[PDB]
């Protein structure tokens, strides 16, 4: 419309209104430069200042150890599918997988090219609905990383706190709930994320990586793939996707100026359980099928008991500007992704709309 | 605070209108309700898009059905490991022409995938040369043959096309991408980065004969198989939407201009008028690329007096010309001209340089 909409999409997905409109006010000559951030040099000064900020601004918002590198690449989370088992693995060396949802899956698949897998544990057989008791995982002894993905963003199921990797180190797939919450860095060798999740556009990936495991990639890896070559470099080996990582540094800043990641938290939490509690709440009329303590607070996943009304409800509710809430071909249904950068507002309309829903259609 | 001439190699100069469109889009794309940059890559904004921005550049460089076109990440520089590994098995080979050092730094990658032959290297003349084709030893049963077109640090560009004796050509089009018709027949790969000459950086563009996609190895990335993206239409995983929208605004506006038979006049125009300041000024600057193969993207030169390159670099920046530089090798200045660097803008570096030559002969 004329008025922007609420945008319940799950990746790419909204952004801040303050970001875009700064961002709309410096396109055609960034803070007297004399050129857009699209035209500028990626070794000249006024791009470095960007991409050095944009790496400050982002190790103060998650608390990140001076010992961990932070890497602004392309390529998206999948080409990190096949950098991770290239650059710490060598080809007979074995990764474990925690398997809480169809991104971690395609993770093993691509791994398996470059290393051997271990799924130690799979959620497939009940929908992907619960994450596992980490006592009981039997991990492989010799394992180089045990690899989880944090928020499975199409089945909603969310990891609170972190399995404790036995002989290696973890690795977390946080594409849909990075800079969502504090997270302990040090826990982790590797967190990577597509920035257009939470944090910016497409065509950013981020990698914060512990600087002990960079090096010694296997010698099939492209060097556009290799985490040495990017950490000397500074993510400027080759050209950067600078006007993106332009925008993720206007995402950061504003996070920082909300009051971090610990209001960021306590807003993302107030706003997803209007929604949980509006489904629990609806006697069976709305269903979530996700275990409760796992529950995302980034992708809320729901169906109807009268599946025949689901295209109803999705239709209706895009004619009222909440769009992009069609749920995954494997479960039908929605899927109502609330981001760092959805309104409160938003969540406000969906619920008072699904009760209006509800009226009518009981 | 006006816009600068803004003389850089890549990314690079935009033309201002499209810059003035995106910035009218940016926050609320036609009444969508949403940005380019919050689009879903499978909705149908989103597809409009990226449909229209692969027919635009159909039309503009004439790419026949005969071809794909795929919209990737990753620079030139993934493509550097992703050709051998599509193209080749391990033990073929790929004929190289290195006519500069992109040209060099595509054989450095190849060789973790395939067999590498340089046939021809211009390294011991500094890079200033192509090749007279009829002599070139290609190898009888290479897979392809490689090309840099335009060596952006060089200025070394291709005019004429070799014949692969056998095989296929593929061509490294990254800083010269829809300056001039090209005949796309000829090729089996036309590649390269948009942030040169279409677009901001983090959009690669890869034109492919479809009888050259598939049976890439086995320890091809998903990421860099081209079968992958051909058949997902670059939307396998999230492209680069924003830049791709960009792109796609490029192209449309070349379109307007009257396309690349008149893209290419007006650079050849503008390159005319540096390169003729250059060769009139009596030795007082320099360019040492063969005249017949000049670049008309990126002119380098130099000073016969070396002391004076830090003044010219500095006085030209305070004059609103920038990122003149030279690269480190060999000193002196690279003016970048790319399509939408403005006819005006290399009049004011030829008067800069008139003046200069009177102020310090």
């Amino acid at each position: 419309s004329n008025a922007r909409v609420f945008n319940f999409a799950a990746g790419p997905a909204t952004l801040p209104e303050n970001v875009l409109l700064k961002a709309q006010a410096d396109l055609y000559n960034w803070r007297g430069s004399g050129m857009s951030v699209m035209e500028m040099s990626h070794r000249g000064k006024e791009f470095l200042s960007i991409i050095q900020k944009a790496e400050s601004d982002l190790r103060q918002l998650l608390e990140i150890p001076q010992e961990y590198s932070v890497l602004f690449l392309q390529g998206g989370a999948t080409t990190q599918f096949a950098a991770l088992p290239l650059n710490l693995c060598k080809s007979d060396d074995t990764v474990d997988f925690v398997v809480t949802g169809s991104w971690g899956d395609k993770a093993v698949k691509e791994a398996k090219k470059y290393c051997k897998t271990n799924v130690i544990w799979s959620g497939k057989s009940e929908k992907y609905t619960k994450v596992p008791s980490f006592e009981e995982l039997e991990q492989t002894p010799d394992a180089k990383y045990l690899h989880i993905c944090a928020n499975e963003t199409i089945h909603g199921v969310e990891f609170k706190d972190y399995p404790v990797p036995k002989n290696g180190f973890l690795v977390a797939d946080m594409s849909s709930n990075f800079c969502s919450k504090p997270v302990d860095v040090s826990k982790f060798g590797v967190i990577y994320g597509g920035a257009q999740k939470n944090v910016g556009p497409s065509g950013v990936t981020i990698v914060i990586i512990r600087k002990d495991l960079i090096g010694n990639a296997q010698d099939i890896t492209p060097v556009m793939l290799d985490y040495k070559i990017h950490d000397e470099n500074s993510s400027l080996y080759n050209t950067p996707p600078c006007f993106g990582i332009y925008m993720c540094g206007l995402v950061f800043e504003d996070l920082l100026e909300q009051g971090g990641l610990k209001e960021v938290e306590k807003k993302n939490q107030r706003k997803a359980d209007l929604l949980y509690n509006a489904i629990e709440e609806s006697n069976g009329f709305f269903r979530c099928p996700v275990e409760k303590s796992v529950r995302s607070l980034m992708n809320v996943p729901f169906t109807l008991e009268k599946s025949e009304l689901e295209a109803e409800f999705i239709k209706e509710a895009a004619k009222e500007k909440m769009v992009q809430l069609k749920g995954h071909r494997s479960v039908g249904g929605m899927r109502a992704s609330i981001y760092n950068a959805m309104p409160l507002a938003g969540v406000e309309k969906l619920v008072a709309f699904m009760k209006d829903f509800q009226a009518k259609h009981a």
